[PDB]
């Protein structure tokens, strides 16, 4: 399922950003709440939009 792969990739980026001091845990938790909404909804494009926001975050922060 593409949705689960997009979500997994996003969760990995969040985990590394958190581990590396670049985001706070509240942001990661909000983002994971949104990603779980995307998983339940099952729309690949919305999940990919959240991943695009997370990758933009990583590029901006590192």
């Amino acid at each position: 399922l593409p949705v689960e792969k997009i979500i997994r990739e996003a969760k990995k980026i969040l985990d590394e950003l958190l581990k590396r001091g670049l985001i706070d845990p509240e942001l990661a938790r909000i983002a994971r709440e949104v990603l779980e909404r995307a998983r339940k909804l099952g729309n690949e494009e919305a999940a990919r939009f959240v991943l695009e926001l997370i990758e933009r975050l990583r590029r901006e922060l590192s």
